[PDB]
Protein backbone atom coordinates (compact mmCIF):
# COMPACT_ATOMS: atom_id res chain seq x y z
CA UNK A 1 0.00 0.00 0.00
CA UNK A 2 2.72 2.10 0.18
CA UNK A 3 2.14 4.65 3.31
CA UNK A 4 5.11 5.65 5.29
CA UNK A 5 3.24 8.18 6.64
CA UNK A 6 4.05 9.90 10.13
CA UNK A 7 0.07 9.48 12.05
CA UNK A 8 -2.49 7.38 12.27
CA UNK A 9 -4.46 5.82 9.62
CA UNK A 10 -7.06 3.59 9.43
CA UNK A 11 -7.12 0.69 6.12
CA UNK A 12 -10.35 0.23 5.10
CA UNK A 13 -12.90 -1.35 8.00
CA UNK A 14 -16.60 -1.11 9.79
CA UNK A 15 -15.15 0.20 13.09
CA UNK A 16 -14.62 3.67 14.41
CA UNK A 17 -11.06 5.74 14.90
CA UNK A 18 -10.06 8.33 17.31
CA UNK A 19 -6.89 10.65 17.43
CA UNK A 20 -6.67 13.26 20.37
CA UNK B 1 -0.62 4.28 -2.65
CA UNK B 2 2.57 6.63 -1.99
CA UNK B 3 1.40 8.46 0.68
CA UNK B 4 3.98 9.16 3.12
CA UNK B 5 1.64 12.09 4.69
CA UNK B 6 1.99 13.41 8.11
CA UNK B 7 -1.58 12.69 9.61
CA UNK B 8 -4.41 9.86 9.66
CA UNK B 9 -6.63 9.22 7.05
CA UNK B 10 -8.78 6.31 5.82
CA UNK B 11 -8.27 4.54 2.62
CA UNK B 12 -11.47 4.08 1.79
CA UNK B 13 -14.05 2.07 3.85
CA UNK B 14 -17.51 1.68 5.25
CA UNK B 15 -16.88 3.37 8.69
CA UNK B 16 -16.64 6.31 10.39
CA UNK B 17 -13.62 8.14 11.42
CA UNK B 18 -12.76 10.65 13.73
CA UNK B 19 -9.27 12.57 15.03
CA UNK B 20 -9.61 15.02 17.61
CA UNK C 1 0.44 -4.51 3.17
CA UNK C 2 3.57 -2.19 3.03
CA UNK C 3 2.98 0.40 5.83
CA UNK C 4 6.18 1.43 7.26
CA UNK C 5 4.74 4.51 8.59
CA UNK C 6 5.63 6.68 11.96
CA UNK C 7 2.34 6.09 13.87
CA UNK C 8 -0.06 4.12 14.79
CA UNK C 9 -3.13 2.83 12.95
CA UNK C 10 -5.79 -0.11 12.48
CA UNK C 11 -5.55 -2.63 9.66
CA UNK C 12 -9.73 -3.35 9.82
CA UNK C 13 -11.79 -3.94 13.13
CA UNK C 14 -14.48 -4.27 14.69
CA UNK C 15 -13.18 -2.47 17.71
CA UNK C 16 -12.81 1.45 18.37
CA UNK C 17 -9.15 3.10 18.16
CA UNK C 18 -7.52 5.61 20.21
CA UNK C 19 -4.21 7.98 19.94
CA UNK C 20 -3.98 10.67 22.55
Amino acid sequence: YTIYNSTGIQIGAYNYMEIG
